[PDB]
């Protein structure tokens, strides 16, 4: 909370904040069930940023031209359509990969998800060392829920849940490593012309919205001063 | 709370922060009665909606020449009318489409309103596996009822709780999915020359509002001069 | 809390949130009598609202020309003062339906109020099936009160809260949408020449202020000129 | 606390939320002693208000000149003074008003008071149903004292308390209705001329200041270069 | 804390907050020891302010000045002095009444001060109503430390810190009305041409600051512009 | 988090802030065995900063150009290169230092990774002061998880925690140490022209863009202006 | 924290709330053993306030010409040297001091550091009033540490704490009076040309830097200008 405060106030790339209030701010729900458990962890995993992806599509003011000239034969840039999606589709991107991180840093849907299945044979105490895997299904599947878990005579719940929430740890710290060495690539990578030309229409639209504001205005001062004779009559 | 205020700060489409707060701070009560829980889940689902969206509705400062408009024969826009009404509608749907996000994110009210009449078999003890269904209404109507459930020997709250919630995160979920997909199509498609005019409408009552504002001002500073003159006397 | 600062933001029609922080902000204390509950419930829900509207009638700076054109036979607007009577009246009806609404929602003078006397044959145990209703008066009159309800061999104080706090809330409901209903035919029907009066007075009113203030300065200051010529002295 | 911030955020009439504040951060601790709980209570309740009412007229700027003007045998007003002194008495009367209301809403100094005097024979046990007031006056005495009342055994302190704190709102509202209806009548009713003059002489002071302060100035940039002469040598 | 927020923001005449905050962030603790208690409540009582009058002597801007003019046998204002030494203490008192009067209102130090000393006959069990008041010394001592104080068997802790809470904000609330009455009569009495030449020396301190700033600037400007010649080449 | 925000506040270097909220809103969950305490430790040690340089590294809008300079064989500065990219290093280094220090002065990493290895002779209890060291791994391995360590008879947990954690203390505040030196010294030594040319081309990058963006608004009025003729028509 | 955010917005100089923030978001731990508590104690005493002082005479942007200044034979002030580095001195002496103040304030480096050592010998136990001061020190020196100390039946671990801690605490008032009058006689004495002079270097420095941005701006708007003409083509 006091975090993603500080970080609007630092921006003071919004849909950052917005993705880790709402992961802050949501009831999650390990079902608990060996037939949903994994589910229910990857739905969490994959659909949140999905949607955000769509949602940062929408959101952009400019998703209406880019579908009027892929919509034309030939319509009046050869290529920048392709420099401005690519823009958005970039400043798109952001707000799935901060859900993925927080939601691995933070390892609820990784528990969640890899419990039943998971080789967990160090934590089994060594009384019930040999049963039936299928009965191990339903014990462990039982693991991320604290007040279900009613098998403290044969694993500790606390032990397993620190493991698996390292790994899920771990697995996230290499998914921004690598996710932000291919940004410092493309970075010193990246297509010049493109840009100018964007600059230029993107003021065209700015001089054109003003200027006909402006001829609103002045156009509808004749007709209100003609009608405002009356008004004092 | 710290994520609705820092939505506010973004944003500084405000009734969309109201609907959330009025939901966090709304004291869910779940009747917890066989006859009745239905009727309140489905309720809490469904009304406020609706009276967000004559709210969204009355707070146009629009309203009026929409009526007037339909009231006439034959007014002084042959359809610009249809695209005013449908953009005050759009803006409108914002706050029901939010609360009923943020009310299946949460599943109380599924929980509320499913738990009667839903199937836990798997959850409901070994022993009573056979019973008159007509009890098990009873029971499980107390589900959502956490000081009221006395039950334990019979089934797990807390796994049929988590059980129902995820269904409802499930349904939130598609539902947000469904809903950007369709924002998505819409503002792909979409109707161009009644935005102008009614542009240029929106101009007319703006500088028909302030040269009556500097009129009134004017003619009024003769009268206040004329009568200060004993006051400085 | 969190939700009254962000209408505040929002807002940045005051006496709103004041009402709803007091009411927050407020003890509600059921006397637990079967002789009082009643009076106490209704009178919370029934005189705090009557004192907002006071208030709010005092606050509007302009009722003392409402009163003075009241008082004289025939006073230098024939109907105006209907206008900006009503239009005052609305602006102050405000705060006292937001207390109800806020009042109702949670359901504690409606629980207070109606405990003694509403029927909860399903709730007492089935062994006191059979007892005075006097006798019942008194217990149930304890039910809003946890510290004192000492008969939970006999009736179940949550199940009952519960019921009359869903009751509560659904009555909450129906009042805010008849309100919001009558809010928006009134919008949809309302009287145009009596607007653009006001609004010339009130004009006036700021021209004639400001030109005193004006006047008062410049002639104060050949005063002060005259006798700060012995200051250096 | 959260609502005096929205009631200052909302001001930007000061004292009222000063005396809010100094009064939720102050520790009621009644003595819980028969002889000095009326004392107590009675005292929290007037000394706090006079010394509100002289802190609001010793801060008001213009006490000196109404000192001054009352000192002389005729001075350079024959009215104003009335006047002016009015409304400073009106500005000051609201802090000790708004510590009262706050103060008998929640009722602790009124418990604290009218604990050992008043009669509570339906919450004393039925067994000590006859004993000495004398005996009654030292046990209810201790009430308002939680960790001090050790006779669950005699009367429940958890009644009484709400019993008495009902009163008190009673008489909170009560208060709250009288005033606003007084302050109404005041501003139906009310003396022109002075006010004009009152403004006049504001304007002059202002005026006075800005004149004397603007010479001052100009004469010492004389001084100033003067003297800087040798400040480059 | 939200207090001392709300006081600044009114403020938006400082160092009272500070002082006000620096008490409630302070970890206030009573030796209770027969030997110290006596010397460590005084001390609290008394230094603070002390310190406080001396910080408030210091941060003031014209100390030097005053310095200068006492340290002269006849300086470059005859009694203006006097008038600006006096103004400065008036400043500097502030704090350390507010000190005074908070640590007053919440009777701790008055509590460790005089509780060995203090009778508490009443207070004290009938059964060692009969004991050498060296031993009863020890004992009273440790009253104001809860986890210390091991004879509920003989002395109510609770009772005897209401007791003496009571006391002290008696004694809190007569020292604010009399200094509240002191400030009154001293706006009501007080020296005029003093404040005018005060004003004038301001004035001129003030014009001369920024007359030498200035040419500071000009005279700087040729040398930085003759030395930019060769950072051009 | 008050602290992060009473440093932005100081700000209005602004990463140090994010490094320093983003480990206190990080879940630190030491696996607790044996075989990868040191792993986990460490890697908490020495990844996060890594990343943080990586990151700052790219969030600079300059990395562009020095590619493309550092691509050419001879490009259009021979120094000023080395002088702009040293500063970006600089810049970068904070954060990975921040991260270093706050992890250091709160010894969680440190009691990770150094628990299982150091020698606690003093705290294990007399009885198992003989004993295989292979079991006291496994023992001292559970020392940082609270719910796990189950040895209170073998070893006391909070004695050696406190031990270990000021250690960690002990060598952030040497390595604080070393950082100001080496701060300080770099300050006092330095390379002066290549600052005046960095100057100049980034007054040359700002000049060129502003320029670009107004001849764009200059010429799209142009074609604006000549579109909207129609637009009226 | 409330205390600190008031302070800065006092102040809206500053290092001072970064040490008084630093300071209560630092894991303070006594270590609790006799050859290492006096150690840490006096560490946390002295080397934060040196690491302070280093940290202010590094941060203050004018520490380069005093290198400069003291490394040549003669530079281009013979003494404003001294003057100015004195300033910063007194500058960064702010910080130690008000990290001295607050840590001795509230007694925990004291008690860490003067436990094992100081006579205890009213607070021990009748019983053990005579055994081998070996023993007691290694008792002693768990009196900070609440989760380790088991000797109740020797020593109050509470009495103990409360006497060094109002002993720490009289220190940090007796170290704050003797820093406040030696500011007192430091500010009532003091060196005036050297003032002056520092002034003119400094908008020297001030009016160079200004010119050199102003000339790069207009000397590369020429470029600018001329490369974008191929722009526009
Ligand atoms: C293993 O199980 C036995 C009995 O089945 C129990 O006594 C023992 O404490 C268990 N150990 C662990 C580590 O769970
Ligand atoms: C099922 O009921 C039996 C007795 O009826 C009880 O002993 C057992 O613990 C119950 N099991 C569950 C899972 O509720
Ligand atoms: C009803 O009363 C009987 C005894 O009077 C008691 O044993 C039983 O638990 C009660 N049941 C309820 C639901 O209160
Ligand atoms: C009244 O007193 C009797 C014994 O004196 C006790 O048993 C009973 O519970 C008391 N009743 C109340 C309501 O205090
Ligand atoms: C007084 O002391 C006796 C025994 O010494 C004890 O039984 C009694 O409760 C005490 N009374 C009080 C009020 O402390
Ligand atoms: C050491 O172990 C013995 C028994 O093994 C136990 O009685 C004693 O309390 C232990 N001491 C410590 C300090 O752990
Ligand atoms: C002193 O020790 C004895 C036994 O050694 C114990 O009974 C007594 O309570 C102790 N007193 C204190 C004040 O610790």
């Amino acid at each position: 909370m006091v975090q993603f405060l500080q970080a609007n106030q630092e921006s003071f790339g919004i849909m950052a904040l917005a993705s880790a209030q709402m992961y802050s701010s949501f009831e999650f729900t390990c079902p608990c069930l060996p037939d949903y458990n994994y589910a229910y962890g990857i739905g969490i995993l994959i659909v949140p940023p999905i949607w955000f992806f769509l949602l940062g599509y929408v959101m952009n003011n400019n998703i209406s031209v880019l579908t009027e000239e892929w919509k034309r034969p030939v319509g009046k840039d050869p290529a920048v359509l392709r420099y401005m999606f690519s823009s958005m589709t970039q400043r798109a991107l952001i707000a799935p990969a901060v859900w993925i991180a927080v939601t691995l840093m933070d390892g609820k849907s990784f528990l969640c998800a890899f419990s039943p299945t998971a080789d967990l044979s160090e934590f089994v105490n060594e009384s019930y060392q040999s049963l039936s895997q299928k009965e191990l299904l339903k014990i462990q599947a039982k693991i991320p829920c604290k007040d279900i878990f009613e098998e403290h005579e044969i694993i500790s719940r606390e032990a397993a849940t620190r493991y698996i929430r390292c790994l899920s740890q771990a697995c996230g710290w290499t998914f921004l490593m690598v996710i932000t060495l291919v940004a410092f690539l493309v970075r010193a990578i990246r297509t010049q012309a493109a840009f100018l030309k964007t600059k230029y229409w993107s003021h065209y639209i700015d001089t054109e919205r003003k200027l006909f504001d402006e001829t609103c205005k002045e156009h509808a001062k004749s007709f209100a001063k003609v009608c405002i004779q009356q008004y004092f009559e």
